[PDB]
């Protein structure tokens, strides 16, 4: 499903309202598992070396791998999602999505495979749209020091990372992990974060399309305490620049302004599911039981 | 009654020719649900908790409960079928005949009350042998997403509904006539048909009970199989099967086999395939149809 804005395209849309941890399944298989480059991995090891001579502190973390997402059958008896994990990692996504090799990789591996994807890392990152008590969207300015987007605007992001049930386990880290980095970037209490709802997963092209899961959470705060606590944290206390508020009434029509030039992909792929999906009510997530 | 597949028993083989729906009784009592666990219902309720974790999308749902059944000689008048029908529910199903104690229970019941089921909820299923014009039984292949059996292929059926004779909801015996009851076991079996195979209603006939069959995985939980007749052939039912997409319905695949090849059916690969239940649906449909 292509939308506009060449940069992001939608590889899962959730019907209204957004779907539950508890309607999600994922299954999480060594099949699912990147395929080796044509030819030999070496060639991300050379990438990881070069790489880290130039910053020799670089630490390479294991990452979700996205395969594919079905939905299931419109009201049906079973989950309502299905997700196909694998396993990768950074240094993997180095020498792969962010290679420069990147587009030979795409066009040998739907040759071969049928699927572009096929010998990408393709990390799986994770974004919110975070909606105030008032009804804000938050927004927060990335730190220039990055090298990916800097100095763009944001969404609160986040990555998990990999520690029948088993895929219970990986939605549930999927869910946690939206919220653990609210509370940390944005430093708000989790009692006031209600149960996140998921609205579909976008495609970063100029990442070579690494998909984002992109939730809903609504925040008990309005823009203006919400603000107060993401301050009071102090400089050290979150890595972006700043943060600030856009209503939820002009989110819509937001991409008439000079704003979505400063907007990063991921960011883009939050605000236009937000926009096709929209939200609907949960409660606390403190008032949901933990697996 | 030894199938032969220790996977199944025979419970009942009706006559004929299989018996229409107009010759069958139930008598709904609460003599007829399940004695309350030694232990207790508690440790139905810790088995549920621990299902739910797994697979979320779970719902409990009340259930006819089979406690019995009996054939009557023919020329007698009235049902030549009595079906003695108690009330359980999904619930208590996972947490019995899906327990890790399931043989445990089954010899209790056998010490205390001469009954292997006696602590069991042994909810009653409807499967279908259905045929199409061109003589193929049809078969369907199960999700993996299913709370048991995933993966595996099986003939249509489900669950039957009290909860559909009075939606006003929690069922009570007394609020469940003998005769809606049985229409629901027969009216079950139609709608799957079209549901799952999105077949219209027209092209099926009225259908025959062949027998009741045990799903000994399961610790003997009952099915009712029943014969059904199709105007449309393999090739027109795997088209409508087919329109939507795969994600149509949650069954995985459609599957046809000749009738002739069904009676051999056992002594080929497609068995290894199947499930219980759609073992015992095949082994009354040959039993009773040929
Ligand atoms: O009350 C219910 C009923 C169904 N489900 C779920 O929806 C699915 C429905 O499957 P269904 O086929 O209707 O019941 P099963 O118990 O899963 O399957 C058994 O019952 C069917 C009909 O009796 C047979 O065809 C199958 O072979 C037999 O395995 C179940 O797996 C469950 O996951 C529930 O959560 N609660």
């Amino acid at each position: 499903v292509q939308t506009m804005d060449p940069e992001v395209t939608l590889l899962l849309q959730c019907p209204g309202g957004g779907l539950p941890q508890e309607q999600i399944q994922a299954e999480l298989s060594p099949a699912h598992d990147r395929r080796p480059l044509p030819g030999g991995d070496e060639a991300i090891t050379a990438i990881w070396e070069t790489r880290l001579k130039a910053q020799p502190w670089l630490f390479d973390a294991p990452k979700f791998r996205l395969h594919s997402a079905t939905l299931a059958p419109i009201g049906s008896r079973g989950p309502q999602l299905l997700l196909r994990l694998g396993l990768t990692s950074y240094r993997d996504f180095l020498g792969t999505n962010w290679s420069s090799s990147a587009a030979w990789l795409r066009q040998q591996g739907a040759t071969d495979w049928g699927d572009t994807q096929a010998y990408l890392a393709d990390p799986l990152g994770v974004g919110a749209a975070l909606a105030t008590a008032d009804d804000f969207l938050v927004f927060l300015r990335r730190s220039r020091q990055v090298a990916e987007a800097p100095g763009l605007v944001d969404v609160p992001g986040g990555h998990p990372e990999p520690q029948d049930l088993a895929g219970q386990l990986v939605v549930h880290e999927l869910f946690s992990s939206v919220l653990q980095e609210i509370c940390d970037e944005v430093n708000l209490p989790l009692l006031t974060l209600s149960q996140p709802l998921l609205l579909g997963i976008a495609r970063n092209e100029t990442s070579a399309g690494r998909a984002s899961a992109e939730f809903y959470v609504q925040c008990s705060l309005t823009s203006e305490q919400v603000r107060k606590h993401y301050l009071s944290g102090g400089p050290e206390a979150h890595e972006s620049t700043g943060i600030f508020f856009v209503e939820t009434q002009n989110v819509q029509r937001l991409l008439e302004t000079e704003m979505w030039a400063e907007l990063c992909p991921s960011a883009k792929g939050a605000i236009i599911l937000y926009n096709r999906v929209q939200g609907s009510p949960t409660g606390a997530a403190l008032g949901s039981p933990a697996l």
